[PDB]
């Protein structure tokens, strides 16, 4: 699947920052109308301060489409996960906390179930060619490989992993081929490097299950319909 994505700050759709207006619901509705089966939202306001999580907006957006939405941004605690799910979110995207407190997050898998959680990892390919996990693009590596972290959560039934390459020069394959083959029981999602329709074609044979597409849709490079037609060949 193609997974169309929006970043939201204070109700505004933004490109990573260019203002793309305050109409997220009609945009999402049109993504769904074109065949998207899953949508992705990042709450940048909540990422900066969990106390300001955009729950009312998220409720509205989820209510306004007919497809599951995965939502990330400032998911620090069990309470955060629960509040997002209560608001109607299908899956909660766990990022830095999955790196910083694995024993705690393993407990979340036990409580909420693996179908409700997506682990989002930023990866840098280092000098030796190791897939190093980092909590963000502006922080140093955290001293754990993608494989090591995946294998930490497999015993609690990990099913969804979102992988962003934050070391790559330019737009978009070997990385995804490798990890997908190694953990066929996990559905990997790719994020980043989609600049045109050919970048989606590039991922088709890799084993990647989901392709997150954000900026390219906002910039009018191609439509969700075209993306899906390409992805399905």
């Amino acid at each position: 699947m193609i997974i169309p994505a929006l970043d939201l700050i204070g109700g505004t759709v933004v490109r990573v920052q260019r203002d793309y207006g305050n109409d997220p619901l009609p945009r999402l509705q049109d993504y769904a109308a074109q065949g998207a089966g899953v949508l992705h939202l990042v709450d940048l306001t909540g990422a900066k301060d969990p106390a300001k999580r955009q729950i009312p907006l998220i409720k509205t957006l989820v209510a306004g489409v007919n497809v599951p939405v995965q939502v990330g941004g400032g998911v620090r605690t069990e309470e955060d996960v629960a509040a997002l799910l209560k608001a109607g979110v299908a899956r909660v995207v766990i990022a830095s906390t999955a790196v910083k407190s694995p024993d705690v997050v393993k407990g979340w898998f036990e409580r909420f179930g693996a179908q409700a959680l997506v682990l989002a990892l930023d990866v840098r390919i280092d000098e030796h060619g190791t897939k190093q996990v980092a909590v963000s693009g502006w922080q140093e590596n955290s001293g754990v490989s993608l494989e090591q972290l995946v294998e930490t959560y497999l015993p609690v039934g990990l099913k969804h992993v979102l992988c962003t390459d934050i070391s790559r020069d330019g737009t978009l394959v070997s990385l995804y081929e490798e990890v997908c083959a190694r953990y066929p029981q996990i559905a990997f999602q790719s994020s980043g490097g989609i600049g045109d329709i050919d970048d989606i074609a590039a991922l088709r044979g890799t084993g990647v299950r989901g392709v997150i597409v954000g900026r390219a849709l906002l910039e009018g490079k191609f439509t969700v319909k075209e993306a899906i037609q390409c992805w399905q060949n």
